[PDB]
């Protein structure tokens, strides 16, 4: 979706005075045919009859003057209303894909003219807006609010078991006993999470101020997914990965990429075959998680920690002398590294 | 009913675009609220928000204008549209007799601004003309010639037993044996079909252009009733008159007074009680009804002629020699004197 036609979309998005205009507009059955443009001079030719107003916009006025017959001319930037009930005549021969008169109308003035041309039937309840070659329905407030809140409901399941598959991957790198298969399962439930938010957040644009709560709840529940799934690529990959890399597989396998066992093991550097060879492949956390998100030691003196220890079995087993070695740690450092893993072996294992 | 309304309804009779536009409106059941002003810049008072339009009227575009609320602005000449969806604003304290929001404003503003006024509702077929301290109700072109059709079979009627009356009226003044009843019966029933052409009047006006046909047939069924009145008049009264009063006579018993036998006995100059006594009077035409309509005598001859012969008994008994005596009567008048009334005895005495 352009990002061009994106900005156009904002101009009738829930919350704006030229929407509330358009809802009442749809309320009372109205029909409306809007064509924006910057200077009303040189369309004369694709505007016949109506009335000249050149007067400020306000939505009373655009509701009140849809009550006639015929089309509404509007400032690009929604400021004034140029004409009211004219008769808009683009070019007849321009292919068109709509069935109706208003809408025919509307995309071949949209491809004539490269501006946006906005049309409402009486019947239906949509909005349907044309640029350029562009045409984009948006749908009604509690028709959005429905499919955000279904996928939301969805969302927290799949967190759930996020939640449940981490929480066992967690024991079995504390007792490192992993296998690629738990970290496998563990990222595609990650991914299709994240894919979840992918394909929402078009609905949640089209919400526009209605989608305040929608997008507090998709960020509660997604906070630290992210970097957590990129900081499980650093510590299984089959060799060294810069975050950069890692970041840049979630986002493939957030979009391009389907995430199936074969595949993501495959692209964490591991020649497997069949997905039931996963259960045999044993693997150790570098250790970048918990170094960052639990000892609070940044990617940067992570590396150096890595570079020395090479896994988290040998890092939990360091002293703070042992960690001290390490350039980037001090005696707080050191200290926060062993006290937190020492801690949560005690507590989760 | 002063001209000065006339001139008004005038504006909104059938045949202007302004009634044009009026009656779609009605038709549609949008309601209607114009206001006819010379200069909008002395009322921006009364006038509230709405859209400034300095366009050309049409009928058309003030069907159009009209779906919208509020009221509409025009110019006196009704050549120009200068608002639509306006408040008009009068003072509330203004004394009103009408009901409704819409009615009670159109009054208030009318009787403020001392101008035009028009109010259309919906819950009706009719137009509200306000203009200063008046109000006009306009009715439907198909009331109006229902009425007008009525009335119209009611002349012919009356026209009918007029006809049967002077008919038997001419045996009698040919004869010389009229009564004073034979002629103010007569008189009556001409009195009383003239009254209903002046009472039907203000209809056929209002009817517009589409009252032609109703004045052309008035127009033939009463052509020369007047003047055929005032000849009785002049042949009948107790003593001599002049045309101008006979005249006077006529208006007098069209309008005020009442055309009761024993009235007009009483202004034609006799002194009478009871409607009993008019069989009893004895009375001879002078002869100006038949010099003037029959000779074709022009009366400023005619009444030298009466003057010197006194009545059509006597004239009738004139020879060509006798009445070419008379200044005036050549030998054409003369013998078209003689020859008319000879013609006539023969005929039908």
């Amino acid at each position: 979706v352009p990002q061009e036609l994106i900005e156009k979309i904002k101009l009738i998005s829930p919350g704006t005075e030229l929407r509330k205009a358009l809802d009442d507009i749809i309320n009372a059955n109205f029909g409306a045919l809007i064509f924006l443009v910057d200077d009303p001079k040189k369309y004369e030719d694709v505007i016949q009859g109506g009335f000249w107003l050149d007067t400020d916009f306000s939505a009373e006025k655009l509701y009140e003057l849809s009550k006639m017959d015929g089309a509404i001319v509007l400032s690009e930037d929604i400021t004034k209303i140029y004409y009211a009930n004219v008769h808009l005549v683009p070019d007849p021969t321009i292919p068109t894909g709509e069935t109706g008169t208003r809408h025919r109308t509307a995309e071949r003035l949209a491809k004539q003219t490269g501006k946006v041309v906005i049309a409402v039937s009486r019947r239906r309840n949509i909005i349907s807006l044309y640029y350029k070659n562009y045409k984009y329905v948006v749908n009604q407030v509690d028709f959005l609010i429905s499919k955000v809140t279904q996928a939301i409901s969805t969302l927290e399941k799949y967190k759930d078991n996020f939640n449940k598959l981490l929480s066992e991957l967690e024991v079995l790198e504390l007792e490192n006993r992993v296998t690629l298969a738990d970290v496998v399962r563990t990222l595609a439930k990650g991914f299709e999470l994240l894919r979840i938010v992918e394909e929402i957040r078009p609905y949640i644009v089209e919400l526009g101020e209605e989608g305040r709560l929608a997008r507090m709840q998709l960020r509660e529940l997604t906070e630290d997914v992210d970097d957590l799934l990129v900081l499980l690529i650093m510590d299984y990959s089959s060799e060294e990965v810069e975050e950069e890399t890692a970041q840049n597989i979630l986002q493939d396998f957030i979009t391009r990429r389907e995430p199936s066992p074969i595949s993501i093991s495959r692209v964490l550097g591991y020649d497997v075959q069949q997905a039931a060879q996963l259960d045999d492949v044993l693997v150790s956390a570098r250790g970048y998680r918990l170094l960052k998100t639990v000892a609070r030691i940044p990617l940067s003196i992570g590396y150096n920690v890595v570079r020395m220890f090479k896994t988290l079995d040998q890092i939990s087993k360091a002293s703070v002398e042992d960690l001290k070695k390490v350039e980037g740690i001090g005696e707080k450092r050191a200290r926060a590294i062993s006290e937190s893993i020492s801690s949560l072996k005690h507590r989760k294992t």
